[PDB]
């Protein structure tokens, strides 16, 4: 029969382990991306409004009185923010796909037959 | 005793499976309906409104000035949008109840009484 | 031993099944009475405004002016739809605690000693 | 073999119990502590507006004037609220983490070797 080291047997684990964190990165990374697309349409439709158009914006529950250009600089502020988050949860992503790929090339290894 | 044959067998797994698949497509076809009455509803009642009548969008977290042409044009492209995305999945769950359809029908001649 | 006669299991099972059902029921009456709240807590803020408030309201994403009268009203609707809704789950309640009530006093009477 | 006291299994499922049960305390303690920051943040913008700003508030579906004034006093209330909250979930939890702590020394000089 095929036996599987106990040394390689955790090896299927911890692949196993990773595949759960990249899943859970991939769902951190696409929320951010989410957002991101959002904040940037807002942006878009915003920056496409006359110079003296009258704008709004929420607090809480509540509504102020903004200008065009406070709010798209608030909107260039939450997509810069986005931006530097997504960037570094794609680095975590990268890393874990080397992380799989390598293990997964260990094991392949040590059950080749001889 | 009955001796449901592997292949059978197979096609009861593939059965389950074709009903856990239109579950899935039956919930996206009725949140996409979900969102199609309520930009119904409010198509409605902005058509409704006098064509001078005061109108506010929002945009994010933003509130800028639109007018009742523009609301009700942008409700009309949401409902169009809607619609073509309601259709495509109406689609996809008749062709899944035609899949059912005929493999219960499959598995009943395969298990008759000969 | 204790010997559960197999209708007797078979009035446990049915004694769990109202059990989930009723604690479903209770869960769509308390979302129910949740949203009540909500909107009595919204007239009664919105009765006490001086009579030529400016008042807006919502129509999905968009924001058109509306009048005092008009928002109490349409807010009295809706409390007034969501007590019926409320009454009719509470019968669903009262009738599922006594079939409850009913079966219990069945299976103590079928499984009390000789 | 390691013979674990059924006092001290029981122990062991206690330990358990209330490790569920300071995980809740803690996701509510965490849910109003994030409702406490946004709230603190909300005062801040409004506090920075000069005394005369246009603000209004939403009831429910509706919008209605109200004053910088006024909302802040909203926000201070909720603020106070949700301190008085945060700290008797605080108090819940300081009281599970010490009987943690007592239940954990317990079962570690009950199964001390001799």
């Amino acid at each position: 029969m095929q036996n599987i080291p106990p040394q390689v047997q955790a090896m299927l684990g911890q692949l196993e382990s990773y595949q759960q964190q990249l899943q859970l990165v991939v769902q951190q990374k696409q929320k951010v991306q989410l957002e991101l697309t959002e904040a940037k349409k807002a942006l878009d439709e915003i920056e496409s409004l006359p110079d003296d158009a009258v704008v709004y914006k929420t607090v809480g529950t509540l509504i102020v009185k903004t200008t065009k250009d406070k709010a798209v600089a608030e909107l260039k502020e939450k997509i810069e923010t986005l931006e530097v988050r997504l960037n570094a949860l794609e680095r975590q992503e990268k890393k874990l796909n080397e992380k799989l790929k390598e293990l997964t090339a260990q094991i392949q290894s040590a059950l080749r037959p001889p």
